[PDB]
């Protein structure tokens, strides 16, 4: 049907969108700390403790299959990253600053992608 191939666009270019603002958060995270799942050779206890790994590849891979049906689902996967690594990882320890610094610089890029998403509909 025609209106299904209207809905296919209307993802089509979301998923655009999401990519750039896939592009720009990834940039406020220079180190790449959080470019790749945590290794569970590397870290073996790792699933113990945090329930629902999240990182920019498996992201990445999600959107280019058109996965996220709405910014929510992708805001979700975002705040996981940030939110698995402030609790793992203590206060005073690199990785838990990165991801402060990520969140902090990720909120003013999200609030306008909120708009656009609303605004283009």
């Amino acid at each position: 049907s025609m209106e299904q191939v209207a809905m296919e666009l209307r993802l089509t270019e979301l998923t655009r969108l999401l990519r750039s603002v896939l592009d720009q958060l990834q940039d406020k995270d220079p180190a790449r700390i959080f470019a790749q799942p945590v290794s569970l050779k590397e870290v073996p206890d790792y699933l113990d403790h945090i329930k629902h790994p999240m990182d920019f590849a498996t992201m990445r891979k999600r959107l280019e299959a058109q996965g996220y049906k709405n910014l929510h689902e992708f805001e979700e996967d975002f705040d996981l990253i940030i939110d698995n690594c402030m609790k793992y990882n203590a206060r005073d320890t690199v990785f838990y600053r990165a991801a402060v610094r990520l969140r902090d610089q990720g909120g003013v890029v999200l609030r306008q992608a909120r708009r656009e998403v609303d605004s283009i509909g």
